[PDB]
């Protein structure tokens, strides 16, 4: 009663693994993202994290069903979600320029997201502490509201925090966004914490793409991904390794920033999510708490 009583629209692009669509569920627009047979442990574990007890978050992408759709000549593997007309924050700040109010909307509500995931809830109703593993702006959405909602969970680990033990065999991820301590493979792995701080380094860049586009005064930068003035469109590990790692460098932040609070505070953020050293950055929930009082 989920896949059969949807009808696909219109194409939208690609998932990691899996094509993405806009359908239509009882009048609804919708999106399902379809896997192939052969793709299924993809498809299985992402609907595995999305299924997570206590996972509903604003702040998070909806997630509605896993099922599967025979056509009569193969099978389907769909994951069904909420539907958010804007996509990805990449489209998004690529599209507009914001606000100042609208830069922190987007900044504060992937901060919640991200601090909601890796928040471990107790009780009889728990909800382990998750880490994404590839959080980056072609990954967060961007409702109508001007609030953010992650999406992509598929490499996503849990955390059991008795036994400090994570629930799969954990380099994945896109590669410009990942943590220094990724790329020269000095991470522990058996470490969640680490996981958590690597999420972590990667949200100051993406907070980095959106601060680009907060226009005041008629001012702002170009949309540009983070290190695009120093690696090439699809870097390898040991291009940003040279970078990230060897020189230290980090996406520039830019002089106008120092002019406005708003972009202070954000450039603040940005640098203490940076740190080489992931015991030295901020939480999210750190984070969150800044931004609301900004807000
Ligand atoms: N570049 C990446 O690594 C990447 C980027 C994006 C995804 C992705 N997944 C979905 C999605 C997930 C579950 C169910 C339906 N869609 C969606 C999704 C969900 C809702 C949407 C959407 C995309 O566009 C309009 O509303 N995007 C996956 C991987």
């Amino acid at each position: 009663t989920i896949a059969r009583t949807i009808v696909l629209q219109e194409s939208i692009g690609k998932g990691r693994f899996g094509e993405v669509w806009r359908g239509k569920w009882r009048g609804e627009e919708v999106a399902v993202k379809i896997f192939s047979s052969r793709e299924e442990r993809s498809w299985f574990r992402e609907a595995e994290i999305y299924q997570t007890v206590m996972l509903r978050h604003e702040n998070i992408l909806g997630f509605i069903a896993a099922d599967n759709k025979d056509n009569g000549t193969w099978t389907q593997l769909w994951l069904v979600s909420d539907y958010h007309e804007h996509g990805s924050l990449f489209d998004y700040l690529n599209r507009y320029t914001v606000t100042v109010e609208g830069m922190i909307k987007l900044a504060l509500s992937t901060a919640s997201g991200l601090a909601h995931l890796h928040m471990e809830i107790v009780g009889t109703q728990g909800k382990p502490a998750i880490a994404h593993r590839d959080l980056k702006s072609k990954n967060i959405l961007v409702k109508k509201n001007g609030t953010c909602c992650i999406a992509d969970l598929g490499l996503a680990v849990r955390h059991d925090s008795a036994t400090d033990t994570i629930d799969i065999a954990p380099r994945v991820g896109t590669k410009r966004y990942m943590a220094p301590e990724v790329l020269d493979d000095s991470i522990n792995m058996k470490h969640f914490e680490s996981f958590k701080r690597a999420d972590i380094y990667a949200m100051g860049l993406v907070f980095w793409e959106i601060a680009r586009r907060c226009s005041i005064g008629g001012i702002h930068e170009d949309y540009q991904l983070p290190y695009y003035d120093l690696v090439p469109s699809d870097p390898s590990v040991e291009e940003m390794r040279k970078v990230v790692c060897e020189q230290k460098l980090r996406p520039n932040i830019p002089n106008r920033w120092q002019s406005c609070e708003a972009l202070r505070v954000m450039a603040k953020i940005m640098r203490e999510c940076w740190y080489a050293n992931g015991a030295a950055r901020l939480t999210a929930l750190r984070i969150k708490k800044t931004l609301s009082q900004l807000s």
